[PDB]
């Protein structure tokens, strides 16, 4: 493009950064201010009006507003400061945001498909603009985290992640499709108030849509090809695991909360049995709350412990579930899913109704809490689990901080210093009485869904498979030091994340070329390199054209 | 255009007003969210938010960004409520956003030329897409009205400007373009901040100053036409007035502080001459301050005084003026301009220094206060101005508030009831401790300018005289009704600004085509129907092409 | 534009004349052949091609093929060898090359307007790209000059008249709209052939075709302004007779055939004037033909006569009529329209049914034929026709030769040199036996209509009034130098119709400007430079944008 367009254009503006040659021969002359500024004094600009703000909704509104005139500044600004701002731009922000603000956004984002425009989702998936994307993310606006239900509202959501994709992983901007699909919603509020721009009906709960998440994925498959990255984002947890297993085998698909967050749960137990000197595979694990989530990491616990060895209905052994009705054992009163068989096991002697009964005859060595139901682990909990184990590993994945079942100071003043605490949602430093302030580990799913995918996108790979992730988790704990684990670090620094992405996309491409899982041939001699050079990177580029005199 | 840049141009923009037909055939579908609604559901939605807030800061950066997304919805916004979010829109509102949030704006809006641009003017403004505008704004950012000199960042000020101008005029909004010309800025705060997008010198009082004000006035008159209405704003006093000089008989401009504002002036003593039953010849006129804004109001009412049959030089013997050394008389110490002359009598017995006793002396029937130097006007001033007259006329003209000499409540006090009191600034209503509410009159250029505008883009003229302002005084204070007037109110209504604007127009128009001022030809039988199916109308028009099956 | 657009468009369009830096900078570099050539290196290529052609027709295809690549070359090449190149643009190898290869062009020129399209007609004038045309060529297809009905193929005639249009009077090309509204067609072999591209129905000779007629005119006006000049152009006599009556006072409509043929015969009798000491007044005419072009060209030699003093009563007593009947006189048997009324005089003593005849009593000075049934004139009307008068003037107005009343040969060989020939049709030189060769006067439209047009175009003129030509007819007259008319030429040479055409420009705007026919103010001081200034040039423009560095 020539003239104002170039400037209108987010992908190809530079704002002020535009040379004064390129400036006087792109027709830019005089349309932009006199000052003529390179890309630092621009995110230092930034920087600045950022660190003057002092709530996350007015970062969000700033940074989303230069996000819509210049991508590259804002990748820049995100890269920058991505420890700061990824909270600002991903969770919890971004769901408070379009909980008050509703629709932010100036620009076109993402599609909008309706219920009603069922039997012609292709027709609204031509329209389009760019013809090559590599990675979708799907939003029902169901369940926002820590929002409820915002119906159409929550079409910021997958534009926050995929922002994350391309901070972190490095991929292309114009490779990312934000689709919010939206058949009606269930609160009242947005029903009522005739300015909400959703449909005005409950959502559809029939096989209608069924058939329109069906009929989206194979439009958007037959448009941009079969190794698309589709992910599903804030559907309901009924719908999302669902779907997850019902797409998994015909489609690229893989969701953060069943597979994401049990890598990392599996990267912090890996990363604990380095700080404590027994492995992974000697020490019991008590789940708290048996579902689709518990189910797949301790699917991905028994993984990690047979490839070291332990056989795998022996390694199945050491796994125990906590039911709501009570511990899950052999000759239970409520049914037992076919899932849950392999982890339940012959009734011990007491048989507990409570969890605090449970944690006293089990004797678990570790105990992880993904129920949700509230602070469900209590001040007993937690002295009771310091009594059996010198070194007791206590983990709360449920966010957000209202449905984790501990926080980091109860874990941290019961247990004098002597637990492994990490949680999903975030927590600030614990400082004791006598001293020796402890930082509890927060793992996040941003350590592994961005260079997860990358490796994915990369390799063409179709079908991502469980041990996928697995490799996922091994490569987030390699990149912890020495130093850090005896600081008592879980997860690897959030500063730096990008370095880790890219590591982590590293180990996965590799093992995406062993098993016969990668498309993209013929294979790269080295992995390293070949991820390297794809990152997308946010420095601009020139548009002189090159300019000689012929001999 | 189709697709997306059909929603990214905020001329062709219709937001969800795009009905299901349009979306389907133009390449909307699925870019927008599944609700269609209309104009109106879109201006009641921005007209609740907008009540919901409660800074004017807030309500500018609201309004000017659904402006830039929507621009017939903008309009449609302002006209809908045209009283309340004009003085958000131009004043004092856009000069504190200019200072405080700098460049609001997230699109080019208008040309910025430089200093560094001298000897390529014409190259600048061919960039500029729309190849016909009608109007031009220039501003040089020196003094803001309140905020003093902002340099490159006084670009939203003809932004605003030109809102008025569609808004009630009803000029196109493609026919404007707002100009910032920057050569630098005096204010310390701007020059010593590294993120300030201006040129870093001080302001270029050189001839380098002049001779780009000419290459950019004959530049635009190249490309656009002789007859492009050129309107300098927010320049320095020096520079406004002798440029107004300059270029008035060359070039189409007007001025609103010299000519719009004796406008209103003259429309406020016309006024008032039926308001009270003695007319305007009659009553003698006292000045506070001399100055060219002072000289045109009276050179413009001795040419109202003229046109009802009294002598020039014996009309301008009524006139009388206050320097600030003392009373304009003659062998007065102080020097005397040439254009003071006409205005400069016989000394009176007293010749007194001060201006109170100027007032006891002469006895003034109306006196105007223009020099805005601060509350010129005082108590004693006013008691004294209540003793000669019964119905004493007092002019406050000079703004903001702070410069004008007089209040409304002060002018309503010491005198009770009897005075006749109009200013620049806003006032809220008196009320008096025994009763009788009373508004002083509020006389802005906004009555003047828009209709005047209009009718000058309308006719095609090319050089605006000084009688075009007699006639939009004479027709502005011809909308007054008898009701009003028995209520005591110089100004018509500001809520119902456009009927008064083209009211203006139509008789403006009458006049331009009375003198031989206009050169567009034929001439319209009636100019009313004339000048109204001209006007631009913020209704949406369909995109749909017509669609038939051949017979 | 940039890039490859830049080349695909005509009118920016440079062909090898790009420069290198143009190449280079604007995307063109490698899409062109290396070679860089200028203007005249296009044209002299194009000149040689041109001279190694033998036959009309394959010169045609060349010529418009290159004017679908360039433009600006096209014009250059007809402007340098216009004498050469303009038969074979218009006439009558147009025709013909319509008639033998149907559709030559390989873009889209001009709107095809259907009679099934009735209704809708401003729905296709709004799909012209051009938003400003000022000139508009309208064709049937129903009367090619000597190529009968040629039905929706007759289009490539209104593109090589506006091609004149451009070359000589310097009309902007994208001012020029070539529109061919086709309602069937009449010959049977256009209706039998299945790749016919029209409408398969007779000719449309119902009020449905006055109706769309009506409609096209409005919607033109009413999409370009009601000054817009509208040409109806191969239409059957009938209908361009009567639709120059009807559109004639409300739209601006002139007619070469009726008007622009009087004018250049009424120039060709004021150059006899010249060349015969005798002038205009004296001399008896008598008219082969009564009928709208005879009744046109009568009405203006009776204008001409009364601008010299004679009185109009009494000048039109002066010229007679031969309708195909016989002598038009009083007490006639067959009717005599009421346009016929004021030529019609009272009867001689013969009453003679021959022309023959007709000539010998009547003694006619001047003898002109514009009935166009064939070789009227014979040898015996010559030698009669030199026997009364020692330098006869004999006009053969009617085209093609065919259709000639007399020949170039015939004239100056039956009169041994004495008779001044003036014919539509182009005739070689005469060589008498005895030696003196003659070339016979050959005056066409385009010496009238390019000239007029543009100085109908430029003061936006409304309404052409009949004196128009007459003032066109005298300015063509007044290019003859006395060397030419010692020559014995009636006419401007043929090569320099460029310099004719602006002169004649200029003097039909002083007339426009002196009798308030024209509507662009203000008024040019003198009028030559006003035209000069606004003729297209085919010269090319540079396209590199202003570069240079800040001081
Ligand atoms: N100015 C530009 O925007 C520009 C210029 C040149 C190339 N490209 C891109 O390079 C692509 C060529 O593909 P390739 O030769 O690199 O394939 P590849 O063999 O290097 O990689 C295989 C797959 O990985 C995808 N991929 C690679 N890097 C990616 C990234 N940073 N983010 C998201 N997806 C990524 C590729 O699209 C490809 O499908 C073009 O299709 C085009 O998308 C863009
Ligand atoms: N996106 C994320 O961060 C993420 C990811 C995975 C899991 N989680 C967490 O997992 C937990 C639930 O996820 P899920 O997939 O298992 O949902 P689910 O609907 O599949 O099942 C929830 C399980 O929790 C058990 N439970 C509920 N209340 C209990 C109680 N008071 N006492 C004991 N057990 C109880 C139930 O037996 C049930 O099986 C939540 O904390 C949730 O936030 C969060
Ligand atoms: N969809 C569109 O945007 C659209 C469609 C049709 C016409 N137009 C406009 O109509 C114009 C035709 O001019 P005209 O026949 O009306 O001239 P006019 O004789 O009616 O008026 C004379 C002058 O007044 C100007 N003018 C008229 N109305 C104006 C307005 N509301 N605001 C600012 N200037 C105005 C005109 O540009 C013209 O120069 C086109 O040049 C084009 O600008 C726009
Ligand atoms: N844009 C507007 O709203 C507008 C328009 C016209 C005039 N004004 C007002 O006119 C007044 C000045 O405008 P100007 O064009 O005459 O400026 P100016 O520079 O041309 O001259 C100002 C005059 O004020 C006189 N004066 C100054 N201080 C005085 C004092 N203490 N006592 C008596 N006289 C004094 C001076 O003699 C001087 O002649 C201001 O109130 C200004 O705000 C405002
Ligand atoms: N690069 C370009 O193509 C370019 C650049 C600048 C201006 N222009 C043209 O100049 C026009 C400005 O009009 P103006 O100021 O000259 O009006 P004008 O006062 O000089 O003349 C009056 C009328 O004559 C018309 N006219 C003038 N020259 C003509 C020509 N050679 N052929 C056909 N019609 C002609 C004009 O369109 C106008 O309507 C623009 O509307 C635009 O059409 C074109
Ligand atoms: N485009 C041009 O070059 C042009 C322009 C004007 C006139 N003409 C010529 O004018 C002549 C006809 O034009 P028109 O407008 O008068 O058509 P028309 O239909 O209006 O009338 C033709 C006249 O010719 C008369 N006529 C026909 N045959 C005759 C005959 N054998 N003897 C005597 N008179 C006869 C008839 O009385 C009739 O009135 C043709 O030569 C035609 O080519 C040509
Ligand atoms: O990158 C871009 O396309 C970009 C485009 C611009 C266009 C015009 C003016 C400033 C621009 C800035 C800098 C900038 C700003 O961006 C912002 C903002 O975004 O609020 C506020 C500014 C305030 C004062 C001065 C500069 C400011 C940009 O960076
Ligand atoms: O006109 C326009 O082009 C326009 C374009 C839109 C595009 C997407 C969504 C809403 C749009 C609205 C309505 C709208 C808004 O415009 C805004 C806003 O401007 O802050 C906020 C909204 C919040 C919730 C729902 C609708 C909101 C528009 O009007
Ligand atoms: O003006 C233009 O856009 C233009 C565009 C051209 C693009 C490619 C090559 C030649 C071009 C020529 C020159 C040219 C020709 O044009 C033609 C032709 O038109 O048949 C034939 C050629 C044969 C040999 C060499 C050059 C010829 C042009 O002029």
């Amino acid at each position: 493009e020539k003239g104002k367009p170039l400037m209108l254009n987010p992908r190809t503006n530079k704002g002020m950064a535009f040379t004064l040659q390129e400036r006087q021969m792109l027709g830019l002359q005089g349309l932009l201010p006199p000052k003529i500024e390179t890309q630092d004094i621009q995110a230092l600009r930034f920087h600045r009006n950022l660190k003057k703000m002092t709530s996350p909704l007015e970062k969000y509104i700033y940074i989303m507003g230069i996000q819509e005139r210049n991508e590259k500044l804002f990748y820049r600004i995100l890269q920058d400061d991505i420890e700061s701002l990824m909270p600002i731009v991903y969770t919890p922000t971004v769901g408070l945001a379009c909980s008050q603000y509703g629709h932010i956004f100036r620009r076109p984002k993402g599609l909008f498909i309706s219920i009603s425009d069922r039997g012609h989702v292709r027709s609204i998936v031509d329209n389009w603009p760019e013809n090559h994307v590599k990675a979708v993310v799907v939003t029902d606006g169901e369940r926002i985290l820590g929002l409820g239900d915002l119906g159409v509202y929550g079409m910021g959501i997958p534009v926050g992640k995929l922002c994350l994709y391309t901070a972190c992983a490095g991929i292309r901007p114009d490779r990312c499709l934000p689709v919010c699909i939206d058949v009606g919603t269930d609160n009242i509020a947005l029903l009522k108030d005739p300015f909400y721009m959703g449909l005005y009906q409950k959502r559809d709960r029939t096989q209608q849509y069924d058939d329109l998440i069906d009929e989206f994925m194979k439009a958007i498959t037959d448009r941009y090809g079969r190794n698309t990255l589709i992910q599903f984002e804030d559907f309901g947890n009924h719908n999302a695991f669902r779907f997850l297993r019902k797409y998994r085998e015909k489609y690229c698909t893989f969701n953060d909360d069943i597979q994401g967050t049990a890598a990392v749960a599996l990267a912090g137990l890996l990363a604990a049995q380095k700080v404590i000197s027994k492995p992974i595979s000697e020490h019991k694990i008590l789940f708290l709350g048996a579902g689709e989530a518990a189910l797949g990491i301790a699917n991905l616990i028994v993984m990690s412990m047979v490839e070291n060895g332990l056989s795998e209905q022996e390694a199945q052994k050491k796994i125990w579930m906590f039911d709501k009705y009570g511990l899950l054992v052999k000759g239970r009163k409520a049914k037992i899913d076919s899932y849950q068989e392999p982890f339940t096991h012959s009734a011990p002697e007491s048989i507990p109704d409570t969890f605090e009964d449970a944690v006293n005859i089990l004797k678990p060595s570790t105990i992880i809490g993904v129920a949700g139901a509230g602070r469900l682990f209590t001040p007993d909990v937690i002295r009771a689990m310091a009594s059996i184990n010198e070194r007791p590993v206590i983990f709360a994945l449920s966010n957000p901080t209202a449905q984790a079942e501990c926080t980091a100071e109860e874990a941290y003043t019961l247990t004098e210093g002597r637990c492994l605490f990490a949680s999903g949602s975030p927590f600030g430093p614990v400082k004791l009485t006598d001293g020796r302030v402890f930082t509890p580990g927060q793992g996040n799913n941003v350590y592994i869904f961005p260079g997860v995918a990358l490796a994915v996108i990369l390799c063409n790979t179709r079908h991502i498979s469980d041990s996928v992730f697995l490799e996922a988790a091994k490569a987030l704990t390699s990149q912890l030091t020495d130093e850090e684990l005896a600081q008592g670090r879980l997860y690897p620094p959030l500063a730096n994340i990008q370095e880790v992405s890219i590591n982590i996309a590293i180990k996965v491409t590799e093992y995406l070329y062993a098993n016969k899982m990668a498309f993209r041939y013929p294979e790269p001699e080295d992995k390293a390199k070949y991820v390297k050079e794809r990152t997308w990177r946010s420095e601009y580029d020139s548009l002189l054209p090159d300019v000689y005199e012929w001999p």
